C-alpha cells in the first residue's frame, strides 16, 4: 500500500503477541535509541513475542531523509510512507501504522500505538492482557469519555467548528498510548475512509471505533495508563502500563532503576 520502508519481519511465520508502534519525528533519534535500548527491545515476555516498530513520514530536509534512510538500513524497524511528517499529520501516521498491521501483520494478538516520550511496562501489560481474556474487538488505554473539542484558537489541540462541528467528541483513548486486539486494525482501516476526518489522531480512531460499535474498556480494576505523568518509584512503575512526559535520559535512568532493583520485593 505505497510503503517506502517496511520492517524486515514475517508475522505469518512468527505471529507476535504484542506489536508496539511508536510515533516520533525524524530528528527524535535519541528518543528512538532510548526506546530500542529499553522497553522497545524485542524479546519473549512470558513466552510471548514482542516486536517494536517506529512510524515515520517524510520531510523536506535532505539531511534528515538521509539519516532516516541509514537508520532504517541499520535497524530495519521503521514503517514509512510518503506524507509530510508534522504534528497536524499525526492522523495519517496513525493510519499508516494501522494499515501496516492490516496488510502485513494481521496475526498480531495485540498492538499498542504509543508516543515516544513514554515509559511502557511491557511485562505488566502482557500479564494484564493475558488475564483479560479479550482477544477480539478489544480497545483500551486511558479512557476519555466526556471530552469537548478545544475552541481556544492558539491551543495545540484547537479545532475550528468547520474542522469538528459538534459539541462533544466520541469516546476515545489518549493518544499517548492505547492498546487494541489485532483484528481491530483491519476493521479501522476498512472504515477509515468513510468516517469524518479530524487532525487529532486519537479522536479520529475513536470516531472509527464508534462507527464499528467497538466499546472502550478499562484494562484493569486499577489505573494503568498515565497521560499526565507520575512521580517515579520502582514499586509503582512495576504496576503500571504507561507513563507519559518521560524524556530519553529519564527513560534510561528509570530502566536502569528497574534493572538495579530486580529481585527486591515491594508490597
Ligand atoms: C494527553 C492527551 O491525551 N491529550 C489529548 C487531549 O487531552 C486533554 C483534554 O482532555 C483537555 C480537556 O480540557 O484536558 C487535558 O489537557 C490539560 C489542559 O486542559 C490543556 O489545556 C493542556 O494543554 C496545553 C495547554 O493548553 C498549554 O497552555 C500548556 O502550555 O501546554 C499544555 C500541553 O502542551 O494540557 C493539560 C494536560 O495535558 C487533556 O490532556 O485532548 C485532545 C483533544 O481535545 C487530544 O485528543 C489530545 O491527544
Ligand atoms: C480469564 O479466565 C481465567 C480462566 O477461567 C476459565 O477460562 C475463562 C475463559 C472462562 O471460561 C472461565 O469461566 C474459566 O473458568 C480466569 O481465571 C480463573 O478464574 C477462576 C474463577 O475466579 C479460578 O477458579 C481460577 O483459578 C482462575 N485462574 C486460572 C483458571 O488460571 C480469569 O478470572 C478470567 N479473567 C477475568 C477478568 O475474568
Ligand atoms: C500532510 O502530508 C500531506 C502529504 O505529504 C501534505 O499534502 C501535500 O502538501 C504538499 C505541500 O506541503 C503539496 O505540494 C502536495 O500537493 C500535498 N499532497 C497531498 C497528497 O496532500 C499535507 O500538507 C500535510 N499536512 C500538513 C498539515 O502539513
Ligand atoms: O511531527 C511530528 C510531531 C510529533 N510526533 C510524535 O507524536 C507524539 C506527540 O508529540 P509530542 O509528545 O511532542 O506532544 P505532547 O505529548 O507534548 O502533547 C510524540 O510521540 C512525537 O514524537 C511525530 O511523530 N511527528
Ligand atoms: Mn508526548
Amino acid at each position: 500500500g505505497n510503503f517506502l520502508k517496511l520492517p524486515d519481519t514475517d508475522c505469518r511465520q512468527t505471529p507476535p503477541f504484542l506489536v508496539l508502534l511508536v510515533t516520533s519525528s525524524h530528528k527524535q533519534l535519541a528518543e528512538r535509541m532510548a526506546i530500542r535500548q529499553t522497553w522497545g527491545k524485542e524479546r519473549m515476555v512470558k513466552g510471548k513475542q514482542l516486536k517494536t516498530f517506529f512510524l515515520l513520514g517524510t520531510t523536506s530536509s535532505a539531511a534528515e531523509t538521509k539519516e532516516v534512510d541509514q537508520e532504517s538500513q541499520r535497524h530495519g524497524d521503521i514503517i514509512q510512507k510518503d506524507f509530510l511528517d508534522v504534528y497536524y499529520n499525526l492522523t495519517l501516521k496513525t493510519m499508516m501504522g494501522i494499515e501496516w498491521v492490516h496488510r502485513f501483520c494481521p496475526q498480531a494478538a495485540f498492538v499498542m500505538k504509543t508516543d515516544s516520550d513514554m515509559f511502557i511496562n511491557v511485562d505488566y501489560l502482557t500479564e494484564l492482557l493475558l488475564k483479560k481474556n479479550r482477544t477480539t474487538r478489544f480497545f483500551t488505554g486511558f479512557l476519555k469519555l466526556n471530552e469537548f473539542p478545544i475552541r481556544q484558537p492558539f491551543s495545540k489541540w484547537f479545532v475550528s467548528k468547520s474542522e469538528y462541528p459538534w459539541d462533544r467528541y466520541p469516546p476515545f483513548c489518549s493518544g499517548t498510548g492505547y492498546v487494541f486486539s489485532g483484528d481491530v486494525a483491519s476493521q479501522v482501516y476498512n472504515v477509515s475512509k468513510s468516517v469524518p476526518y479530524i487532525k487529532l489522531e486519537d479522536v479520529f480512531v475513536g470516531l472509527c471505533l464508534e462507527r464499528l460499535n467497538i466499546r472502550l474498556e478499562e484494562l484493569h480494576s486499577q489505573p494503568t495508563f498515565f497521560p499526565g505523568g507520575l512521580r517515579f518509584s520502582v514499586c509503582l512503575f512495576r504496576r503500571i502500563v504507561a507513563c507519559h512526559f518521560i524524556k530519553p535520559r529519564t527513560l534510561l535512568d528509570y530502566w536502569q532503576a528497574l534493572e538495579n532493583s530486580r529481585g527486591e520485593d515491594c508490597p
